[PDB]
């Protein structure tokens, strides 16, 4: 078994993690001590002592698309405080073709590192426990010995393993594209989709003569992904209502785009109009309307992404179904604003819905820049930390403010 | 005894060394106490003598102090726990009394002389010496060291319990059918086993510790029912707050009151009704705890009710794992909730309250689901399940507010149980211009140094009043001028505002306010019949803007 651990060191003078542990389902509780004892008897973890002080919190997935519960730990702060390590020294690069692809199928391959193993001194900041219900057990305390999954330190150790791997597949077709973002590999390519298809089913033999299993995607197109003009309606019979509606669409839209206008129709405004009242447009304003028109399918002009910067991202409730998302590092600043709409079952679930619009957009950054938000979730604290998981499924979790939408930000973005 | 456990590896805080703390001398009375202590727990083998050798020292002392007549030693541990690392908190919350199980039967075991029947890495024993000193600190110290867990020390809550943990695993492996609650230094076991295999199970539990080094009561010191337990009446079936008593007093200090709201948030967990909002606004200090406070009416109203309440007992049922639980809330009044969580019907495991966000600009539909909220906290946390809701709200009118509310809402599962106040929304504002009303343009303003705001309105029917304002903000000043267009407006009005901030307000429907400028529009809202409200850039052209 005897492979040289590499030596793991935290960042200069920041601590390990403290973090509390959520209290859990029953259902999710027995689970992990299953996990647990499990991947025990594989020497995969060990208990600890208190003489641990550190912690991590831990939950219980259920395996996207293939239905039987998995432990999800929840290392986003060990992970910061890893972050030189990870991101740095052994930073894994973003390849750019990857957001152009005809085709992305992602793959995990976090079984790929319970094999390797952990550094004989990092493995503290590792802990985890497993709650009882109304403590009468204490916590079932664990820590690791195998990269985790989840810890961003792990792709970063294993990055030379995988290129391996990858390495007689990558000779072979040259032309595909892999980018691994911790526990998933993104493999793009432009072949027809049988074709894809099959290179992705011959990329998973590849895997399996490693350990990596799974008897594809999320099947993505990166090459689709195309915008959300601001959007105004189409003319007519404007009424003083929807020019005082498309005067503060297009206001909005200025702070963003620039050849914006809205002299020439915020003209007719100047007044104590009852605004049922219908208003003939003055020429100008059909010019100056469609001059903005034209400009709002063209990418704001002087936005660019910078990799010293964080993401973040605004998710706004549309209803119907509907809710909106806007992408950007420097606020107005938009990168990216797309929009995840309903896919009924749980036909009346709001978080079963912002749950999957916060997976799509984290998966789409992890495409086009490498990283994923920091989402603004419309949303209340308690709401959102109770059930998030009732309905999650990647293998990771980006990080979280909680917000208030102004009324008006649903609207401009509303489609 | 000193359990034969492993010892748990305890080290010092990294940039850190053992205390080396001087021992102030010591009067020759307590010096040949500590001596003769000393001298027990030495025989004992809890603490044994040191070489000079040993630089540490965390300073002993000696009191009686009254009722007494026989004294202890007491160890400034204070330094040493400024640089022993830090520890696991393994208890994250305490049991509480409506998630015991409703065993058949339950023994009560408390560990006797729980800290000094456990080892104390060997390595760290140095760190933790104490030195008695000679009359005149004349001659040198008799000099110790511990070898089991210093009462008072940083670890010793923490170690004390792994080692618990570890002494009872192969039991319970091979004993499942049994419930052991680990508390403090107490062991409360309990299962459906019949004094029978029960008394005889607990017995074989018991000798288990010895084999460990830990002593236990027999049957004849095992104490029994009801078992006065932090704060709680345990008895085998039912359980309750322990005894309350609102005191007779004729004058109420802001202390007083503050155990009142107290003790009264205590009986909260299973005396269903009670109420606390109207002797919590009371405290709201000045301070002082000799300050006496005069009651308002709504106050002697309060406690009144409370007091009826707690006539007589009201006692609360154990769980069954196997049947639901229904979690029913009530509005009391203004942001007061009130639920029950029973099993069947009526038996109640447990009771509980909710007041409000503080209500600063909410309505009856945000504040049930922040309740059904809490609730489904607890019971996550209690039961390790989510209750079935049983809500005093329509089905249509939480979905007509969940539907349109641009947050994210969602209540689990749910029945109406139509036992008013039903909840309801007030009002609702138009989604289109209402053809045939007049609109009052409102505007409003702040001079920042001076602090005074004009606010008027101008409409479509030629109209117009500018109103002055004294000591004011730009947010107060765009209330108090869609206050004016409401004012003047009748039945049916369309405002156009500059405010994000009043829009954003009136738009989620507030039905209650900590301001009465808000107050005043709650009330004009509800009496209109069509209120259309929007939005426009300020310093824009919009005449009226
Ligand atoms: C162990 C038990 N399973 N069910 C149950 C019902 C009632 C009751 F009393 C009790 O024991 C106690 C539990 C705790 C706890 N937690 C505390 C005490 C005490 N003293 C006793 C139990």
């Amino acid at each position: 078994s005897p492979i040289e651990t590499v030596p793991v060191k935290l960042k200069p003078g920041m601590d390990g993690p403290k973090v509390k542990q959520w209290p859990l389902t029953e259902e999710k509780i027995k689970a992990l001590v299953e996990i647990c004892t499990e991947m025990e008897k594989e020497g995969k973890i060990s208990k600890i002592g208190p003489e641990n002080p550190y912690n991590t919190p831990v939950f219980a997935i259920k395996k996207k698309d293939s239905t039987k519960w998995r432990k999800l730990v929840d290392f986003r702060e060990l992970n910061k405080r890893t972050q030189d390590f990870w991101e740095v020294q052994l930073g894994i690069p973003h390849p750019a073709g990857l957001k152009k692809k005809k085709s992305v199928t992602v793959l995990d391959v976090g079984d790929a590192y319970f094999s390797v193993p952990l550094d004989e001194d990092f493995r503290k900041y590792t802990a985890f426990t497993i709650p009882s219900i109304n403590n009468e057990t204490p916590g079932i305390r664990y820590q690791y010995n195998v990269l985790p999954q989840g810890w961003k330190g792990s792709p970063a150790i294993f990055q030379s393993s995988m290129t391996k791997i990858l390495e007689p597949f990558r000779k072979q077709n040259p032309d595909i594209v892999i980018y691994q973002y911790m526990d998933d590999l993104y493999v793009g390519s432009d072949l027809e989709i049988g074709q894809h298809r099959t290179k992705i089913e011959e990329l998973r033999q590849h895997l399996l003569r490693w350990g990596l299993t799974t008897p594809m995607g999320y099947e993505l197109h990166p090459d689709k992904w195309t915008v959300q003009p601001i959007v105004l309606p189409e003319k007519d019979s404007w009424t003083v209502n929807d020019i005082q509606k498309l005067v503060g669409k297009l206001n909005w839209a200025s702070q963003i785009y620039p050849g914006i206008k809205v002299r020439q129709l915020c003209k007719l405004l100047r007044g104590t109009k009852a605004l049922t009242e219908v208003i003939p447009l003055t020429e100008e304003a059909e010019l100056e309307l469609a001059e903005n028109r034209e400009i709002l399918k063209e990418p704001v002009h002087g936005v660019y992404y910078d990799p010293s910067k964080d993401l973040i991202a605004e998710i706004q409730k549309q209803g119907q179904g509907q809710w909106t998302y806007q992408i950007y590092q420097e606020p107005f600043k938009n990168l990216k604003t797309g929009k995840y709409a309903r896919m009924r079952g749980a036909h009346t679930n709001d978080v079963k819905q912002l749950t999957e619009a916060v997976q799509k957009i984290t998966t789409e950054s992890i495409v086009i820049w490498g990283k994923t938000p920091k989402f603004k979730l419309p949303i209340q604290k308690e709401t959102w930390e109770t059930w998030w998981t009732e309905y999650w499924q990647a293998t990771w979790i980006p990080e979280w403010e909680f917000v208030n939408t102004p009324p008006l930000v649903k609207l401009w973005y509303q489609l």
